[PDB]
């Protein structure tokens, strides 16, 4: 359940930082950033893709991605963080 | 159900960009992808409309079309991505 | 019901329109711009809050106000927009 | 049940100010901004972080603190706005 989409969305941030680094130029480490802020949808204030093959990337990475990435963070917050937290107010 | 959301957004993601590269001159296809980071709320770190009557239509845009296009992303990842992925683990 | 969610939103609005236009010396126009895209969690790519009292004043802003704006986006999402465009479907 | 999540959240917060003043060299009250759009998915239009370790440390801090700064909101607009202003429409 939580195992499956922990690799769910490690392929589909993997896939983000080898585009953005290639067509867009940047390096790996700016690609993987940019790919994590978009399907988060926190965005990047000081970037924007520049060239017309990363701008359609964009909009169809993000209408595909941000399903499954906020579907591990839904599990993520109530598979471990809940009951970890929660049974830890015990004394 | 499914493919009844898909054509709503669709037309709205079409409102979008032609507002936009009219009204603040923007390229075409650079107003549909500001218009694509309104409505998922991931928002663009470079462009920001600088015309009053863009100032207002966004207000009104992001009212209206972040209702539907955030309904058929959950839409999109419960009827398409949940049951195929989920169908493909039986080996 | 949804006419108490439609003025609740109007009165946090106008709360923040009169906040920055006053301390950051911004354009009203403006002001309810970058209110709006706080509240809607999109944000502006081109102005951040430049006085001390404007950065403490978005961050009580967003966790006030983004519980109600957000109330009101799937009331008025799931009130006016779900059954009317769906009653439409009925040729 | 409210009152729990209230100093996770600050916990948070306070995680968040003291990384970024340090590392990335920004003022006290600037680091608690960015690190409050960002959880928030709000996001600051004119700062990203410049130093390697600043990108992969945001990276980390969405995906661990989207879920409960959320889940805080989630019941802060619904434990203590909900019935005030509710039990509030009784004349
Ligand atoms: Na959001
Ligand atoms: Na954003
Ligand atoms: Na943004
Ligand atoms: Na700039
Ligand atoms: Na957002
Ligand atoms: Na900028």
């Amino acid at each position: 359940e939580f195992q499956v989409l922990f690799v769910l969305t490690i392929l589909t941030l993997i896939s983000g930082t080898i585009f953005y680094s290639t067509v867009e130029g940047l390096r790996p480490i700016d690609a993987l950033y940019f790919s994590v802020v978009t399907l988060t949808t926190v965005g990047d204030g000081n970037f924007s893709p520049q060239t017309d093959f990363g701008k359609i990337f964009t909009i169809l990475y993000i209408f595909i991605g941000i399903g499954l990435v906020f579907g591990f963070i839904h599990k993520l917050a109530v598979n471990v963080q809940l009951p970890s937290i929660l049974s830890n107010l015990v004394p």
